[PDB]
């Protein structure tokens, strides 16, 4: 055994190399949405036509 | 000539026979309308689907 001392754990070094790049299937902050402006309640829609 | 006197013109006699019957292409007082409840302004509709 050893004393897992206060000053012992060094800061974990992150890898270095090229910059990290996004891989999400859909962007998250920069996206925006073209509203429909509140259709009726009985009118169902096959989604293409609403789009 | 003759004097078209005040008392001369008898009341025109309407014909007599069976009762008069409607022939309009669409009834007029008794009809009613199933509303759509105010759709949007951009959504055009081929009329069957609105009906």
């Amino acid at each position: 055994i050893e004393p897992f001392l206060k000053t012992t754990p060094r800061p974990i070094r992150l890898p270095d190399g090229p910059p990290c790049f996004q891989r999400s299937k859909f962007l998250l902050m920069d996206a925006l949405k073209l509203s429909i402006e509140d259709p009726s309640h009985e009118g169902e829609g096959i989604p293409l036509y609403d789009a």
